């Protein structure tokens, strides 16, 4: 079980809204997790008696600049790890988080980016998701912009979050118009625009790359929540997502016995296998993380309480809820993050605190 061995405060004084630690992090080396918050990514290495040592900070050009979101992902010649932030300007920015070097930067229409998640399969594909209602896949190896998932029938507001399953072959979004919106990547059209993404060599062609539309997501569902879906994530063939209606709710397209790939876009039923419920936590941008191995699942709420569920169960509705707190502990908890092994769980908060749990 969890004890709090160690807390800090940032000196900017500004929410935290994200946090993450590097999953990719090699054997014998200490953790390092990565925080992002007013217009700053900093980077911090976990050590034993509970130290967490301050490394260095990425500090944008733009004092206006607010950074959502940020990933982990590894260059994918040397394997050594890469950090991608974005948030409010709607600029990607990939960071060397050894010296702190924007080494590249990527601007879609410019709009804010509310998430960024790498590929699970692939460290060269980005997805992002956007206030302007987009989402956009990126390949960070040929700095072309692969798909934009959106259009005619995509989201009708701001997407806040977006999750692939466990093979990259679909995507699940969500956002301000309450739906969740399945994208299959597998598919023929996307499966050819990846690999011409990764033929492209602009100093070896004329032709512009050619970015895909997609118009048209494979389901679409608002019978979930009654508000803005602001976390999706997959658990398995399964969805976890949450509205600000103090619950995260597990669900599936379709009735109890149909397979998420026999699903088709029309499909207008959905099947509830249970729902998580907590308390204080009606504010809108609050997300839940898993671990690595999807054994547990974790949330903050606006009063400093986290609510860590065990998912090691038969059924989803059987999950156990431990619930962690501390007297000195009281801000909106925005984020959580695990580390790989699960042993370390950081919490970050409204008043620019972090809060280390260790198990
Ligand atoms: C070899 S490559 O450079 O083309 C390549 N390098 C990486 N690729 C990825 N990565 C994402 C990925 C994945 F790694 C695992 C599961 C998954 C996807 C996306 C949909 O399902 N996807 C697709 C491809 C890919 C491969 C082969 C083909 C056939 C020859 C025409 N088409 C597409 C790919
Ligand atoms: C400026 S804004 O309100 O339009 C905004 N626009 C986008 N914002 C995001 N996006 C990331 C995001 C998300 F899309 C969904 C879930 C999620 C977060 C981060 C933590 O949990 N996060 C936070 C915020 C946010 C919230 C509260 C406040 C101050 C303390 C009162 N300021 C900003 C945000």
């Amino acid at each position: 079980s969890f004890k709090c061995v160690n807390s800090l405060k940032e000196d900017h004084n500004q929410p935290l809204f994200g946090v993450q630690f590097n999953w990719h992090s090699k054997e014998g080396d200490p953790l390092v997790f990565a925080t992002v918050g007013s217009n700053r990514v900093t980077l911090y290495e976990c050590h034993s008696q509970g130290e967490i040592r301050l490394l260095q900070s990425y500090v944008d050009a733009d004092a206006d600049e607010n950074f959502y979101t940020c990933a982990w992902t590894y260059d994918s010649n040397t394997s050594h790890p890469l950090l991608a932030v974005a948030g409010s300007r709607g600029i990607i920015r990939i960071i060397n988080p050894i010296t702190m070097q924007c080494i590249k930067h990527y601007v879609g229409h410019g709009n804010a980016i509310n998430e960024l998640k790498f590929h699970p399969r692939d460290p060269n594909l980005l997805l992002s998701v956007s206030k302007d209602h987009a989402l956009r896949l990126w390949n960070i190896q040929t700095d072309t912009l692969v798909a934009i998932f959106g259009g005619v029938e995509g989201h009708r507001d701001e997407v806040l979050s977006a999750d692939y399953d466990l093979l990259g072959e679909k995507i699940m979004s969500c956002g301000m118009d309450h739906s969740l919106k399945l994208w299959r990547i597998n598919s023929k059209r996307m499966m050819n625009a990846i690999k011409e993404s990764y033929d492209y060599n602009p100093n070896k062609t004329n032709r512009p790359f050619i970015s895909q539309k997609i118009h048209f997501p494979d389901f679409s569902t608002r019978d979930i929540h009654r508000n803005y879906v602001d976390c999706v994530r997959w658990l398995g063939d399964l969805i976890l997502s949450k509205s600000c209606e103090n619950a995260i709710v597990c669900w599936k397209p379709g009735k109890m016995e149909d397979d998420i790939d026999k699903i088709k876009p029309s499909e207008s039923n959905v099947t509830i296998l249970g729902r998580f419920d907590y308390s204080q936590c009606d504010i809108w941008y609050m997300r839940f993380s898993t671990d690595f191995w999807q054994k547990m699942l974790a949330l903050g709420n606006q009063v400093g309480k986290l609510y860590v569920w065990d998912l090691e169960v038969e059924d989803p509705h059987k999950a156990k809820c431990t619930t962690l707190t501390h007297h000195k502990c009281g801000a909106a908890i925005r984020q959580t993050s695990f580390s790989r092994d699960s042993s370390i769980l950081i919490a970050v908060c409204d008043d620019a605190s972090i809060w280390r749990w260790d198990r």
